[PDB]
């Protein structure tokens, strides 16, 4: 027996929104379908794996869970199970949509009363320091509200969607300002370096939800947000021999968010014909990027260094 | 005599926003117009009584007013002078139009002036300090503008209103992230901690403004700004405890802003028929809380419990 | 001889921006075209000469050009290289259109390049201070990626211009918080005040950039860009005595990017008849301005007090 660590969660994230990505090809390129039932299905499993693997850690490792909780740094990481939640639901769309639409409200559910709970906690002070200004909070403060807003679109709700929207979109932009003054001034310890990859994803999840909301339109709003979408990667790929200065490790999952929903916004840019390619070359790339995360990981579980 | 605390303008500003949120119900259900002019009534003689007290104060008191003027954190109170004054003009319009418009014109300059001999001021450094902030800058910074915004339009100057509108989001937007990250790190202490309530009202006035300015319409920015006013309004409803930790006193008045403005737009989100369910609920809530506040003070006069 | 202070690439830059300002009112006032064909030339040749003599820096001096680069606060004042560069492209698009198109390209490839290398390179931490939290760093992350956005629109590529311009008005949106709460709290010394006249420029040559991009169009975006632009230029002026508190000088040329920005902006306003007055108004205000520049400029020169 051992704990689960929690930021594994990004794990089948990464893969769930991958199979999105490709779900949303099928009409152009029917192959598509399949990749994507795939990955849907690996993610499905790895998913239902670790809620378990969870579970047990509640059971018989509530200490371990209740420190994390109120860590004002580890606590984000707590928000990945209701986002794979949620992101399961979207796969299973295809197959049952009673079902799908049942984990969609239980993950929206959770990711609200989580945030309500620990996000607003932090502002009562003098637990939360500089020092926990870190890429993971833009897990619950942002990704889980856009997550939320995609997933009830897709279940026909799109005006509480644009209000979850509105609450991610808005949340970023109130937080991105400090964290970037922060990584500025103070050197993220290697140990934390992965997360950078988190960095990717605002913009590319925030256009992601966008276009599912509004079905699709790849309006003005839409070139704005891949542009600085864009930049940010740019940024990345220049830092990234300093993020993986330690080594290569499978913290780097956490740039499998920010790649599979470039590869979802590039499919519905591609749709609108609207710089198609860019679109491929941003679908090729995130896809050749996961599939290296996906070589290393099996390389560490054939060498048993993927579980604690 | 006494010297009339600059915040009590906050009773009127809450009474008058409110009034202007029943008097948009008017056409769906005729007797709200009744209840408007009866707040409208009351917040008017509130804010003459304390224009009255504030003048004598000027006159008497000067060193007093001296000191909140140059003070980096008292200074934002002096704001709700204007804004109220704008929003006794907004009232004043349905029965003269002439005396609104010279209120509103009034309040527009004194609001403008203010923040450009104050708020400018403190990009010279050395006075205010990271204690310094506070939500009360989103007083003179954010909520001036807005209510300048949607006055304007209210007169017919569309264009002009969005200008003011513009500085108010953008300001916005602009302050909230360096406020959110200390609120994180320094705790506010429980004198100060009403004030905490001024934090729901920057996505609330500012749908509020863009409604009145855009006809009503409500469109993807008017959601998306409702969203993250709802997510502030869950975690200012889990702080609650923490902000009364010492009592509940008059300084709660600080949500009538942000709970009026809730109002209001609900008001427009239901003519609008969006998210009409919500809307009502919206609707209830910020009017049980504001007649909760209105109980509370009566309450106090009546225990000589409100002048200092 | 001697090394170009870099930043006398801003009188280029005012000037070129300011030829394109008049351009814009050639069919509304055909006398424009000659007043803008004069300025065009002059910043094209000042231009040509400060290219030379940079590239005479970077021949013979340049470990001061490597110090400036590696500086976390001179490394800024680069991107007016290719900055100007752009600027230059559009003049002579009128004369040229293949010329233009090649300088365009070199300095957008020139400004992303530049940005990738260095201001992703803050984010290791440790070089930047809070003490580098300056104007200046709107320069290579907001203003090169606007100007690229106006000169790819020119060219016909307005949904790449797009994407510019989106990394730029969100590298604005999230810089500027972490500025306005420095300079509130630290007084920035008198030899850097006047780079305060960058602090106009942001949504002026966004506004610009924007409308340059979209055929004109004066929408909602575009009338809350103007107005934050506006309370900035207020709260500007009222700084004017404190800006120049040792006295007037060279560095005022910041202010042009801004002022020229301005006046461009207004001749679109005016043509969509939306606040034609205050579109007026801001043309000759911003004429007038920089035309005081250049008289400075002309005395500094007349005196021998131009050059180091
Ligand atoms: C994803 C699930 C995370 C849940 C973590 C909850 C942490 C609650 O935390 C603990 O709850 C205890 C009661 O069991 C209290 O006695 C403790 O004071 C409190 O710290
Ligand atoms: C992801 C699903 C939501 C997790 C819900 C766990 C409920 C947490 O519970 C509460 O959080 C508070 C800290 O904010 C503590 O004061 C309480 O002791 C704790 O029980
Ligand atoms: C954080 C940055 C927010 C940028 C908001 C851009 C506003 C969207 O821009 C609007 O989009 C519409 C559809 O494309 C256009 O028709 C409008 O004219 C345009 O202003
Ligand atoms: C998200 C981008 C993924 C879409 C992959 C598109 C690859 C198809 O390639 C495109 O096929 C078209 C016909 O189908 C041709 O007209 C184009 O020239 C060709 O580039
Ligand atoms: C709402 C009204 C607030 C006005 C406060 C103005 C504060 C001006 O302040 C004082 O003005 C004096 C002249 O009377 C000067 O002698 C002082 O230096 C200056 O501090
Ligand atoms: C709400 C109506 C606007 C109030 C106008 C009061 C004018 C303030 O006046 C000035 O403010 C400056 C500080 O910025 C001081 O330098 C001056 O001494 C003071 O007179
Ligand atoms: C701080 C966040 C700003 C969000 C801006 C949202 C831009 C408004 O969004 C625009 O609104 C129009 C009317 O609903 C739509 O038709 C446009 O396509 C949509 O982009
Ligand atoms: C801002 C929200 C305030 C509006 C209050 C609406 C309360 C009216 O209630 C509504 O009345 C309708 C007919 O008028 C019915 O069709 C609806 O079922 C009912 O919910
Ligand atoms: C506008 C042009 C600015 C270019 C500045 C480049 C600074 C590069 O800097 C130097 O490059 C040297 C090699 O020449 C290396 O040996 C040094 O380590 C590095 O500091
Ligand atoms: C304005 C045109 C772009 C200038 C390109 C100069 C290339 C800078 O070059 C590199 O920058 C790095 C620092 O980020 C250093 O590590 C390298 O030593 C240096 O060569
Ligand atoms: C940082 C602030 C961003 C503000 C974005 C405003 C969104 C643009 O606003 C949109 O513009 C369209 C064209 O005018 C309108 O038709 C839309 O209804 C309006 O929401
Ligand atoms: C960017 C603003 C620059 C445009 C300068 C406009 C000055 C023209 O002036 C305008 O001329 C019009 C006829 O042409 C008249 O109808 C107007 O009354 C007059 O104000």
């Amino acid at each position: 027996p051992f704990p689960l660590p929690t930021g594994y969660f990004g794990i089948p994230l990464g893969l769930a929104a991958l199979s999105l990505a490709w779900f949303h090809l099928e009409n152009l390129f029917p192959a598509a379908r399949m990749v994507s039932d795939v990955l849907g299905i690996v993610a499905s499993a790895v998913w239902i794996l670790f809620i378990l693997m969870y579970a047990y850690k509640l059971r018989y490792y509530f200490e371990e869970v209740r420190a994390e909780y109120h860590s004002p740094v580890r606590f984000s990481f707590i928000a990945l199970i209701p986002i794979t939640t949620m992101l399961v639901g979207d796969i299973l769309y295809r197959w049952n949509p009673l079902i799908a639409e049942v984990l969609i409200w239980i993950g929206t559910i959770g990711q609200l009363l989580f945030s309500t709970l620990r996000v607003s906690e932090l502002w009562q002070g003098g637990v939360f320091e500089q020092k926990s200004t870190h890429p993971s909070f833009y897990l619950p403060a942002v990704a889980a509200n856009f997550t939320s807003a995609s997933s009830l679109a897709l279940l026909g709700y799109h005006d509480l969607g644009y209000l979850f929207f509105g609450a991610g979109m808005i949340a970023w932009i109130i937080f991105e300002p400090v964290l970037l003054q922060h990584l500025r001034i103070s050197s993220l310890e290697p140990q934390f370096r992965a997360t950078m990859g988190i960095v990717l994803a605002p913009a590319f999840v925030c256009v992601s939800a966008y276009l599912s909301i509004n079905h699709g339109e790849v309006d003005t709003l839409a070139k704005i947000l891949w542009g600085y979408g864009f930049l940010q990667l740019f940024f990345l790929l220049r830092l990234f021999p300093w993020i993986v200065e330690k080594g290569l490790n499978i913290g780097l999952w956490a740039f499998s968010f920010g790649l599979a929903s470039m590869a979802n916004s590039a499919t519905a840019f591609y749709h609108g014909n609207v710089l198609q390619g860019v679109s491929i070359f941003a679908f090729v790339f995130s896809n050749v990027m996961i599939g290296l995360l996906v070589l290393m990981t099996i390389y560490k579980l054939t060498k048993g260094q993927f579980f604690l």
